[PDB]
């Protein structure tokens, strides 16, 4: 009984961890370049945030993070990891030689102990469109060790919703699913399931990467400050917006990215994953309206996207969008935790 | 509880079900022509087996092979499916006027209550490598509900093993691996994982096709007759096996592909994933030894593959293979639940 166990389906929780237990799945982060070249960047960079200082690596992984805290001069580290990645991590502490400095704690954050308070919890907690596995919580969560005026690394994230339009991607929805829109396969009515079909995709964000040239309005911003923030405050997140339109067309849905930013006394260090920087293993995500919205340049589409949490590690989104000038809605609901890969 | 709960962990059946409850799963296993042709097919053609008889389908999904057996004039056909696509199946069957032949029953078939006994059972319960799913046993449990002397489609089963050598393949994983060897990456020593990193790799069956001119031996093949085995014949199979040596070079792994028979009164259709037919969604499956062995054309290669039944739906793959001629040895071990889909 833990607030991790309470909060999680205990079906989800060892797909997930399962998940992370591969030395394959690790080295897929690790190999991100622009992500684990920054986080060494920001850490290093704010040497005098961690030169013998006490550091939690909220899910350490292979502990890459904890070894350029170590890099960084900090006395103890505390890592944190709750897959079977925790023996590998061990593993790689002895061989580097750094017993008496990175303690590995097999377990999840939220049910370990820690011997005393740190200095900054240091993490890569953020999921596919931020939000995705509510590890953000776990990161959140992890503030019951922090030394009043304590740091985070990162400090802050800010997700980034625009609207777009791809006439072709949401016309291979329909495509997709008119494999059901046949009155004789193999002798079988199969068109009663063409709707089932339709929803089916739609429900599903898209995680990929696409042209700018897509976007038709500024992005608006969603912050979630990691030093201010309670893990209640992600349970039900309302992200209004009021679209200016830059250009007429139709909209078939929103993008979405974010950035996180570690604000560290010598230096402010971004990481960012929006479309206009070069691809993350993060890519970004789009979610489509199965009703698309015509709007011309100077019109406002106004709504609220809508992120709820839920038992298995995600949230269900609800967007409902409309064209002020015309009145012309759209309503949807997407499943973060079953996405359409598009990028494999 | 039932036959099913005891032998699988709840983790395991979530994600399963979870997997077939898609639409867009269902359409991947009935566009494979060469798949749903021949169990149209060897239904159609054995249409004496299925005139004025009771059937049962386990496992329905859509409720294809259930029209099938409607087409070839069944008297009522209990339809059974454990995912959520039985609601979908339903769908169908009212769609198509089938109403009073085709009696979907939600759940699984180690669960459920049929209200008589059917003359024949049909199904499509055959994993990649024949074995992944353990959906064999269901099919065999369901036996239960067969009368004397009732048929089952498919009635057999042959699995084929064959040597095999390609050298891409295996640098290919190897390549992988050896991100794991690196003494300095971001300035940390990732060694001390590399043989953790190799046997991960190295556990992972590759679901993909290839060109029969990679294969050493003459296939050894092992049948299992669905008519005559018991669900417990299932938990441990042990298949040995003596090639001889066509070809001299290094044997990578073994190869498999897998054949079933519909042995019905009229005539026996048989439905071949075999590297030498059209390719299906089944592929083939190649387990590597990461350690190959050196043979010579005329040796014999000789040894075991062993797999033990998990709770995870899967088995667990040992291959132990020897050169006879020089005492070279091979052990392995694979998760035949977590393969590398290459085709992809
Ligand atoms: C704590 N966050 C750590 C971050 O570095 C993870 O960042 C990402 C970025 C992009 C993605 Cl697409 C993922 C990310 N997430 C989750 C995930 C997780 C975790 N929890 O729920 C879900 C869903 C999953 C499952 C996931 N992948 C499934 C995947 C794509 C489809 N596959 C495939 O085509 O193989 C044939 C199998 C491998 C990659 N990727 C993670
Ligand atoms: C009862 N058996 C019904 C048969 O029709 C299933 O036949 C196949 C044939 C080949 C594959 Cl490679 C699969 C088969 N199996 C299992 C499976 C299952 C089920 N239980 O454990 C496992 C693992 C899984 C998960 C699975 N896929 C994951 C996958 C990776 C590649 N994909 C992709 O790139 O785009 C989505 C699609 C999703 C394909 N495919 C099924
Ligand atoms: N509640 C929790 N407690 C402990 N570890 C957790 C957790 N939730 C997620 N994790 C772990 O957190 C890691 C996130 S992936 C990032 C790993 C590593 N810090 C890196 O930057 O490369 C995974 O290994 C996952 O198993
Ligand atoms: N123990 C069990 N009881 C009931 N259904 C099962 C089962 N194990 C697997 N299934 C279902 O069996 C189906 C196998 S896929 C084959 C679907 C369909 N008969 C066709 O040939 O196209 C899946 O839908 C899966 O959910």
């Amino acid at each position: 009984r833990s607030v991790f166990s309470e909060r999680t389906e205990e079906s989800s929780a060892v797909q997930y961890f399962q998940f992370y237990g591969y030395l394959s799945q690790q080295q897929n982060m690790m190999q991100d370049y622009v992500r684990t070249g920054t986080y060494q960047r920001a850490i290093l960079q704010n040497h005098t945030d961690f030169k013998d200082k006490i550091v939690l690596d909220v899910g350490c992984g292979s502990g890459i993070l904890s070894f350029f805290a170590a890099q960084a001069g900090a006395r103890k580290i505390y890592a944190v990891e709750a897959s079977t990645m925790a023996q590998h991590a061990e593993v790689l502490v002895k061989s580097n030689n750094l017993t008496d400095r990175i303690v590995v704690i097999p377990g999840k954050v939220e049910e370990v102990s820690l011997p005393e308070q740190v200095d900054i919890i240091i993490s890569e907690p953020m999921g596919y469109m931020l939000f995705n596995e509510r590890m953000l919580e776990s990161y959140l969560h992890a503030k019951k060790y922090l030394k009043p005026s304590g740091n985070m690394f990162p400090t802050i994230g800010d997700v980034h919703l625009a609207p777009f339009t791809d006439e072709q991607l949401y016309m291979e929805q329909f495509t997709k699913a008119n494999f059901w829109y046949q009155p004789s396969f193999h002798g079988v009515d199969l068109s009663a399931l063409r709707g089932a079909a339709v929803d089916e995709y739609f429900r599903q964000p898209v995680v990929d990467t696409f042209d700018i040239r897509i976007l038709m309005a500024k992005s608006v911003k969603y912050t979630v400050n990691f030093l201010e923030a309670k893990e209640g405050d992600l349970h039900r997140i309302e992200i209004p917006f009021k679209f200016h339109m830059l250009h007429s067309g139709l909209v078939h849905g929103l993008a979405f990215w974010f950035d996180v930013a570690f604000i560290g006394s010598i230096m402010t260090v971004w990481l960012s994953t929006a479309p206009t920087e070069p691809l993350t293993h993060w890519y970004q995500v789009r979610c489509l309206f199965q009703s698309p919205l015509f709007a011309k340049a100077g019109d406002t589409l106004s709504g609220t996207c809508l992120l709820i949490a839920n038992k298995r590690q995600s949230y269900d989104i609800s967007i409902v969008a409309q064209v002020d000038q015309t009145g012309s809605k759209s309503s949807n609901l997407l499943d973060l935790k079953n996405p359409f890969f598009r990028y494999t």
